[PDB]
């Protein structure tokens, strides 16, 4: 059912936090739509800090889904779960143990976000949530936006 709240975004995914609130990768929101799951995008609030891209939608849009506890990034050890959704509709999740938060460097451009290990990703799984659980709630720290092209590294963009 949580994995009901990852969706085909663009080139990548995105995540329902609640019935208004839609998280994904700045690289993959479609950057010249002008309707999103049928709402005109000028009726849409969207805020982007570096990677982490959050758009408030004005009415409700998933009732089915409540409201998920969002933070900036994980304590340093974390073990996250990284739900990964591939085309072919396969679930994937993997787990990261969550490390340093830091604004990063990646590719030229400024990112603020959390650096994972995993305990493999690829071009078209930028979007989808980390998650770990804390207590009886689960908790969202933010969506994958890069990896190393050396060993496991993964960057989960957060805020
Ligand atoms: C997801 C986004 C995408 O496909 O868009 C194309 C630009 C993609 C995921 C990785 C592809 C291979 N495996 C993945 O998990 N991410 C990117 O393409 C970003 C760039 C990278 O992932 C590079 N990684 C790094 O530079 C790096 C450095 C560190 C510590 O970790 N990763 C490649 C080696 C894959 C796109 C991006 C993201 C953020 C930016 F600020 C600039 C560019």
């Amino acid at each position: 059912s949580i994995w009901s709240r990852i969706v085909n975004f663009g080139s990548g995914w995105g995540f329902w936090v609640s019935p208004s609130l839609f998280i994904t990768s700045t690289h993959v929101i479609p950057q010249s739509a002008k309707e999103f799951f049928g709402v005109p995008i000028k009726q849409i609030q969207i805020h982007k800090s570096g990677e982490f891209c959050r758009l408030r939608f004005p009415k409700p849009i998933r009732t089915d889904v409540t409201g998920m506890i969002l933070e900036e990034g994980a304590p340093e050890g974390t073990v996250a779960t990284l739900l990964i959704k591939r085309p072919t509709g396969e679930l994937m999740p993997l787990a990261a143990r969550m490390g340093t938060h830091a604004t990063m460097k990646i590719q030229g451009r400024t990112v603020g976000g959390q650096m994972g290990m995993l305990l493999g990703t690829t071009p078209g799984d930028c979007g989808c949530p980390y998650i770990y659980k804390r207590g009886n709630d689960y908790v969202v720290i933010g969506v994958h936006t890069a990896a190393a092209r050396g060993g496991n590294t993964v960057i989960c963009a957060t805020q």
